[PDB]
């Protein structure tokens, strides 16, 4: 009626502090952060391929305006657009700017083929000190500025483009239009000029404007451009009576488009990450991310929480089944290679030792719990723009709300996640600690009592093979059992 034999759990100085659904606040042996809020300071060119646009966003570079050389022939799955990039060329606009940005974006190349277009008795050809390449008035390379004959001659333009091949082609034609009425009739003479550019399903007219406007690169004349998609089977056909920016050939369309446009000013580095945000690259396994909203390719999800902390181990009390934190007052800081084990004394001494199979049912039910939850990758290339220079109205207040609104839900899906599997985790770990105490007590049978803090009184002789004999499972209560029987109730 004295040997003893309690049943325990590991515990450490200092744990780390997780949110439960019944808890604010609870300690751990371990935890796993979940929000990524570390980003590189650069961007990485592999495995996606990256294009710097450098000094040219993208439209100079589907226009082919001066130094944007080096885009022509370029494939990129993140087109990567600098801030401080510069017009180098006529001073222009372009009516529907973002969706003609996001369709070259998405497009995800910029392959130019050449066609040849035989203007009437028009000159070809046009430049412009606004746009001097090494100092050379010159245009944009994919364009055709049409004037005058010599001979004071504008005639009527109807050239017709058929797109007999295996892809959508993607024209970009232009309309000048000058400052006074003059203007007009020393560079088209007729006035008003006009174009009509048409498909066999639809049709694009534009009346050029005349009049004063800032004098931007030295011009107060402005150029517009459009844009015309044509599908196999369709075709193209352009009508000017003047002012008319005709265009050198037509841009090839991918079928499926599966590219996106990222702006920022972080260089680009020779790290791996298939991750991107306007801060830089992300490189982690955390499912969520506090970093930027605006992410590109496999990347966490944006939540609004800077820290989620997520259980991996049991709680922490250094020195639901009412085990851990209950009838066992505290863990064992020497028990370091199990989660639970038994501690004794007998005549010999004093041991502890791990057990393994309630150690490895704990952990097999607690690690990585979330992979077979979240899933794995959320891979997402073109989305919505999602910061703004200056408000829009209602397209723009829509687009905000949208993704405030998936943010404010995502935040709350991550927020019940971690607080539903800390407390799974926490239930599992107690349960697994007093399911050990009950197979310890099954095996005693007659032969011990429970004393109220894990522990039982052994009521006979149990020396190191006995003790180890419980241990190991192979205790035989029936050699004991008349020892013990009388030791009891005697
Ligand atoms: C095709 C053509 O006529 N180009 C000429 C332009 C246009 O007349 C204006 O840009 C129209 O506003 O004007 C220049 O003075 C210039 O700006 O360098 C000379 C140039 O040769
Ligand atoms: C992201 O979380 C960290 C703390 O984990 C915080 O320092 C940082 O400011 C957060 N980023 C925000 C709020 O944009």
């Amino acid at each position: 009626g004295n040997p003893v034999i309690c049943m325990g759990h590991h515990a450490v100085a200092n744990g780390t502090m997780v949110k439960t659904l019944a808890d604010d606040q609870v300690e751990v042996v371990t935890a796993q952060e979940l929000v990524e809020s570390q980003n590189l300071p650069e961007l990485c060119p592999s495995p996606l391929r990256l294009v710097d646009g450098q000094t040219c966003d993208i439209i100079n570079g589907a226009l082919g305006s001066p130094g944007c050389d080096h885009l022509n022939g370029a494939e990129w799955d993140v087109f990567i657009e600098r801030p401080n990039a510069v017009d180098t060329c006529y001073p222009f606009d372009v009516p529907e700017y973002q969706s003609l940005r996001s369709i070259l974006a998405n497009n995800g190349k910029f392959e130019f083929i050449a066609e040849e277009f035989q203007w009437n008795t028009v000159k070809q050809n046009g430049k412009s000190g606004a746009c001097k390449r090494a100092n050379v008035n010159d245009f944009f390379n994919r364009l055709n500025w049409l004037v005058k004959s010599d001979g004071n001659a504008y005639p009527l333009q109807n050239l017709t483009k058929i797109n007999n091949g295996d892809y959508a082609r993607l024209y970009i034609w232009g309309v000048h239009h000058p400052s006074t009425d003059t203007e007009q009739t020393n560079l088209y003479k007729n006035n008003p000029g006009g174009v009509t550019v048409s498909t066999k399903t639809s049709q694009t007219s534009v009346v050029p404007n005349i009049g004063s406007r800032p004098l931007v690169r030295g011009q107060s004349s402005r150029v517009s451009f459009y844009w015309t998609i044509v599908e196999p089977g369709d075709l193209i056909v352009f009508n000017t009576i003047g002012n008319l920016i005709a265009p050198r050939g037509h841009y090839k369309l991918n079928n499926q488009k599966k590219s996106t446009i990222l702006n920022t000013a972080i260089p680009i580095g020779s790290c791996v990450s298939k991750c991107h945000t306007d801060k830089g690259s992300l490189s982690t396994t955390k499912p969520f991310q506090n970093i930027s909203r605006i992410a590109v390719g496999d990347c966490p999800r944006y939540v609004k929480q800077g820290s989620l902390k997520l259980a991996t181990g049991m709680r922490n009390i250094p020195e639901l089944f009412g085990a851990i934190a209950g009838f066992i007052e505290n863990g064992w800081q020497g028990l370091i290679d199990g989660w639970y084990g038994f501690r004794h004394q007998n005549a010999e001494g004093t041991g502890t030792a791990a057990d393994l199979k309630s150690t490895q049912a704990a952990i097999d039910q607690i690690n990585g719990k979330l992979n077979r939850l979240i899933e794995k990758t959320n891979d997402k290339y073109h989305q919505i723009e999602k910061e703004f220079e200056q408000v829009e109205g209602r397209i723009q207040d829509l687009e905000k709300y949208v993704e405030d609104t998936k943010i404010d839900l995502w935040s709350y899906n991550a927020e019940l996640l971690v607080a539903l599997e800390n407390q799974h985790t926490i239930d599992v770990t107690d349960s697994e600690m007093n399911k050990l105490f009950e197979r310890v007590r099954r095996q005693l049978r007659e032969n011990a009592e429970d004393k109220g803090n894990g522990c039982f009184e052994i009521f006979h002789k149990c020396d190191n093979n006995c003790i180890e004999s419980i241990r190991n499972g192979t205790y035989d209560h029936d050699i004991y059992r008349d020892e013990a029987i009388n030791n009891r109730f005697q």
